[PDB]
């Protein structure tokens, strides 16, 4: 898969992309030399855990093009910015690797944090490597970077052979932690770059991010290893946590630069947690929201108490007895049958478990749109652009534009089984149908 | 409810008739000088062992009009026939009390069988009443009947009187098996039928109906009360059986005319019986039919003897786990998708008991015509005709004229639930839609 | 007269209405076995006062269609708001005699009381009629209402008998409060209800009203006979009172539960005098709500002072000369023309007597619009929409969507006589008038 | 070349595929890990025997998408018929190497063989490799392939070094049957699929194809090699010729599962020996359907002895003197001028050598339309349509919608070679004028 980020002469320069599983997206952005493929240990767990995976090739690198242009944060920034964009992300983790963290500070300063929920950096460049009078704690002179830009124009094929010896610390971890043939793919990663990209990669590796790390606006997560002889840990995460008190820490004993190998468990786990934490939270936010609206249609009194404790018992997981809680509705007073069709729904789609019970008759006769046609009709096209919903408010936006009648039997036919959509998008649904009927009083 | 039969200058003949419950339809036609309504205690045994009960007003009596027009049994029956082709009623149970089993016999001789399932005589006029030379047999002379006309003529208020005592035997029956408030009820109702009616209605009981039997086609009751003060048994029901000897008869020991009322017991469960006898034939004949368009889409061979054995087990009654059924259906290699969703279909709807368990996906993904909206357009046209079907030829001829498409779309809204049809309706269309598949190979 | 409620197979479900009288409407639901008619000491008392009068048949009885479905409250209550939303009641009062009661609970319960200004309560079933652990002071074991099914089922008219007896306490009142007659109407009546609907009619009898009664919003009466046999006074209206405190309450002493014929005097008298209160709240609501309307145009001061000094006197009857009320307005300084016109407008509608004074030129130049063919065209328009209103608020929500100089003009054509409307929809437009005139401010 | 086959998220999901040669279209499905060129060894013998060679690239392998969804036999399967449904392949040969065996083996089951004309299983999975109770041949234990994926998900790099030395027997074959490099390039293949594919694959090889097997309709072929490691020929090609004894079988002698390579001259022989059996097999049949069709529309009799006589001796490959034939033809009684101008078409397309002989006057005139521009036109509009088909059915199909007089023209067309098409086409439009004509007597 590709998403067109520029132009280059007669040739688009395209982005390569993969999409994986469902749930709150992730996004993984890449070390040099190599590609999205190199996260294979962690999407697997990411993907097990239940989240999104997006991944992308840096231009001139991997199956990306490679141009001759546009190699320099803001560029890379602008192609993040695009792949989010065209993606239509919402609530999105942005993990960078290495090169990657760059990215993902360049974009938080620049675009903001609108569809970015949290953020991790994993070997990071930050603060800025550059060793100069005002930066006392950066890692090396400019004449240090000038000569990797020169050993990769005179062999970079041979040049990739020692930056993995240092990337990797093979001398130690070859045979252990990475495998001969897993080193080899890697270097076979890295050949497929393009020429160009490679000389000039290093030479944005010294991009000043001090004034990008103040917009970090979200919860943050910096991982090093102790053992990198690429970036040293003492001045880049370890200065880094210092102008970012606030960020999550964790230092991998003695893992090399490459610890998404080596340490794939240490940074999986860790990474693990950060996402169990972020996904918690998101998911409790999604539950509240949908609460307000489907409470917004509930005449005020004792039964709206009824009704909103037991919301809030099945989304904070207690597993309830679905028919008991339908027998419940089904005869309550004074509820409109179109609510308690409404509550119907909303209740058989968060109960954790459904325990095998049919459809209900009061549900289905009260999301049928009063068997009209015309509303119907308008459903089913509500319907198919639905399908190409993933979010909660692009979803509820859509919905809006349709009339009570046909979001009523939109949800029915969702009920039903007649067509299926994502949790988040029914939500977006069900919230659009309450939003009207409520608006309407 | 009114169906209009013809015109008397210019006002509409209109008859008044009621339509009750649901299944095979069962029409009472009631006796002189009564409505619809006295069949009440016959009409709720019929609805409570699961029928569908249609009554009407013969024109002059009850709440139909009171012309002074068409008192003879070819427009009675003409009468009869305009109801039966209104209402489309396909697999009919006649039924006829005294004066209304002229109209039974006068329909089936004219007009055939055609929409006829059985015909039952209850307090039968047949098969001629008149006294004659060539009819030694008859009942009474001539001078007789024109003695009623007379006696009507006179005052028939009172003479419903004397009447309803040799109809009802009330010197044996009142306080008994009648009480006089319902003899109260019959006199109201009789002094609510037309004056013209009332004195020309008994010309019309000395009608041959001699070459009306042998045109009786179908299985058929004959039923009368040894203690018939009105139609004497002899000259009546025992040369009636001898007419035709096929039929089924019960003699009710020491009923009068009105057996209906003071034997309500006897002749229900004599009539219920003859419904049972009738009921299961007329639902084996509808699932042999249905098998043979379900089997016409599945390649010949075992698999084909597997699943007809189940089909007619199922039909049979043997109520089978539809857990166990639908996994194997699921797990068969060869049949098509479509073809596995159709069988689901069927036996969801067939099996005694679905012991409250979920749609299955894998019918819902069979049945969704491909998810297209042109097919979900017309498959929710359909549904709108199919909700007026009640048999399964007019179901099944009006599927004939949809796409298969939209065919198993629309078998797919019914098995979501998203719509309702009656199950003979349901029949007729999953056999469209297989015979419309079958066509296609 | 029929309103359609429903279908039942071939057949549509129609009820049997009248509609009588003019002024607010007052719709009386009958009770077992009985119609609309049984209702006609209270109708001919609320058309002499000056009521609108309703009356129909709930289904199964008198001459409404007789259905083998929806015997049930909600049912009975959704058939109740198809007549009240077919005829477009606006400020109704609900009046049910023992069955009817439970459709005015059931209605006002789940429907809320929009349409509905106030509810009376006659020969109640309320609260909970079935004699429980949860419910003590219920009348009957479900063991005595099964035997009255089972008894109609045996013999409807012989059981209506012994029914009416008790129904209206037979061996006190006969001869004395009620005549033979009226009884033998009575049961004439009940043997023409559906022999089903008769049956079914005393299942619904201990419907569970306990949640419905929390609902009651509007001003209520509870009336009831303290020699009712058929619901004791003690299990039903007086633990119905403690559950409704708020209701005006009314023991019919030693008045039977058909109390309607036997007491009509007793009954008409309370409910009279209470329909005379509640029409004096509406009207000084009304006057409430012309007023402040009214006085939302006039600037704050001593002046607005006077003026609404003199619309409450009118409006409290005080008869004023209009001649002299007319000059001081004619004469007053600061009030804009058009604000003396709309004043003029609404005095001379009000005042109790005009004394044949002639319209006033400052009025008719006040309210021509201009004299603009395009106002005076839409005026046109809106005053034959309002010659079919009979609501203040109908009336208002129309008039709002016209402009302010097209409303003057309708005014106009209404002072000048040359168009007609009712007070109250003439209220309606010059207060939409007012209203559009003060947003201009 | 892609063939997109489904949507995962924002992607599509396409194969890689590529398409050679002309001739019997040959589908070769790779195994694993491998790509559609793995056969390449195969495709060049394929070629020069003058076959259309298809290889694609299963989901998650070579330069196909790499989904994380629709692993199992069912999709890929799917995958297939989207394949061949997409090129419109008619009379194909489908050959599958390990994992491809499962394609082959479903998509026969399942799809059926309207495209199919043999097939082909080399290193099969089949019948069912699970070693179960039930299954007691099956290879290994469930806990066995658990072991599998466990191992590729811990370094997938490293597994594909100890999986391609049992694959090709590396211990008796390196730098013999297969080269260093050639090993080198199957690694780089595999390290190229989808990380998540290379995980999912091997849950995929314990499917149960039992019951596919009776469904293989067509002439079919099992090759294993004796030495296979990977797939123990006693629990897959030998218990699979039990269940198939029809199949053609061949033991490849010491052969490992990697054959391919290895033995690629013994497979191409079996291959090519029974490719060539097929095709005189589809040829004879091609004969039988023209011949049969020229047949009907002459005169039963000795002449239509000598005509059919002719007609094999020339399909049997017997140069005969065209200028001979001709000349006879020319010169018989009886035959229409139609159906000697047929027969001269039939025979100059069939002679093996036309020997520079100039097209026959008496065949030009024969198919000329009677020289009727409406018949001409049409025929040039069926002409283009036969440029776009490839087989003689698709042919004949839109040939049948032409009338017999723009037929015969479009026939005289070609023969005049003032149009082109191939020779199975032109079969095709010979054979439904000749059921136009025959179906006219």
């Amino acid at each position: 898969p590709f998403i067109t980020v520029g132009q280059e002469n007669s040739t688009s320069i395209d982005l390569y992309y993969e999409d994986h599983g469902t749930g709150t997206p992730v996004v993984l952005i890449h070390g040099f030399p190599l590609s999205g493929h190199s996260w294979e240990r962690q999407s697997a767990a990411l993907l097990d855990a239940g989240a999104r995976v997006i991944t992308y090739d840096r231009r001139g690198f991997g199956q990306s093009s490679q141009p001759t242009t546009g190699y320099d944060y803001d560029t890379f920034a602008a192609d993040l910015n695009t792949v989010l964009e065209t993606l239509d992300l919402q609530d999105a983790v942005l993990v960078g690797f290495s090169m990657g963290t760059g990215e993902v500070a360049r974009y938080v300063s620049s675009y903001g944090t609108a569809r970015i929920a949290a953020v991790a950096f994993l070997a990071s460049l930050e603060p800025f490597l550059l060793k100069t009078d005002d930066n006392p704690d950066g890692a090396a002179p400019q004449e240090f970077f000038d000569g990797i830009v020169a050993a990769v124009k005179a062999d970079r094929y041979a040049f990739y052979t020692g930056f993995f010896n240092d990337f990797y610390n093979l001398d130690e971890n070859l045979g252990t932690r990475i495998s001969e043939e897993a080193v080899r793919n890697s270097w076979n990663t890295a050949a497929s770059g393009g020429f160009f990209a490679a000389a000039a990669a290093p030479t944005t590796w010294y991009t000043d991010f001090r004034a990008d790390i103040p917009r970090i606006d979200v919860p943050a997560l910096i991982l090093h290893g102790t053992g990198d002889r690429t970036l040293p840990i003492e001045n880049t995460a370890r200065v880094f946590h210092k102008a970012l008190p606030s960020a999550e820490y964790v230092e991998v004993e003695g893992a090399p630069h490459g610890l998404l190998w080596t340490h794939a468990e240490e940074v999986n786990t860790a990474l693990l947690a950060f996402l169990a934490k972020a996904q918690e939270a998101q998911k409790q936010k999604l539950l509240t929201e949908v609460e307000t609206y489907v409470l917004s249609i509930i005449p005020s009194g004792p039964l709206k108490a009824e009704i909103a404790q037991r919301l809030e018992d099945v989304f904070a997981g207690k597993n309830t007895d679905l028919e008991v809680l339908m027998e419940w509705l089904k005869t309550r007073p004074i509820l409109s049958p179109l609510t308690k069709g409404i509550l119907g729904f909303v209740f058989t789609l968060t109960v954790p478990s459904e325990r095998g019970l049919q459809r209900r008759r009061f549900v289905q006769n009260a999301l049928n749109g009063n068997g009209d046609p015309n509303n119907m009709d308008k459903a089913v096209k509500l319907y198919r652009k639905l399908k190409r919903e993933i979010t909660f408010h692009g979803a509820k936006e859509i919905s809006l534009s349709y009339s009570a009648g046909a979001l009523a039997s939109c949800m029915g036919l969702i009920y039903n089984r007649m067509g299926a959509v994502t949790t988040e998008v029914a939500f977006g649904l069900v919230c659009a149908t309450c939003e009207q009927i409520a608006d309407s009083q």
